[PDB]
C-alpha cells in the first residue's frame, strides 16, 4: 500500500531517551520509516525550546493534503542546518525513537510510504 494508517505515540520532549534516528538526512528517513513500519516511532509537537532539545538531523511529519478516518495524510521531511530535504504541509511533530516512554496522546495519521 502506498499509504499506512498509523497511530503514533505523543512523548513529551523531556522523557524522550533517544534524541534523534542518525547521523544523516539520508539515514535518518531511513531509519525513521523503519520505525513507523515496525511500530517503534513517537512524535514530539514541535513548540518553544524543543528543537534544540533533540537531535540534529530532524525528521518531521508533515501535512500532505487537506483526513481518511480520522488519519492526516503526512510525508516525511528530513532538516539539517535549516536545510529541509522535501517539501509538505504543516509541521505536525518531530519523529523520534520510541523505547518505552509513556505518551501524553496519539496522533492518527496515514503516512505516504
Amino acid at each position: 500500500k502506498t499509504h499506512v494508517q498509523l497511530s503514533l505515540p505523543v512523548l513529551q520532549v523531556r522523557d524522550v531517551l533517544v534524541r534523534g534516528f542518525g547521523d544523516s538526512v539520508e539515514e535518518v528517513l531511513s531509519e525513521a520509516r523503519q520505525h513507523l513500519k515496525d511500530g517503534t516511532c513517537g512524535l514530539v509537537e514541535v513548540e518553544k525550546g524543543v528543537l534544540p532539545q533533540l537531535e540534529q538531523p530532524y525528521v518531521f511529519i508533515k501535512r500532505s493534503d487537506a483526513a481518511p478516518h480520522g488519519h492526516v495524510m503526512v510525508e516525511l521531511v528530513a532538516e539539517l542546518e535549516g536545510i529541509q530535504y522535501g517539501r509538505s504541509g504543516e509541521t505536525l511533530g518531530v519523529l523520534v525513537p520510541h523505547v518505552g516512554e509513556i505518551p501524553v496522546a496519539y496522533r492518527k495519521v496515514l503516512l505516504r510510504k
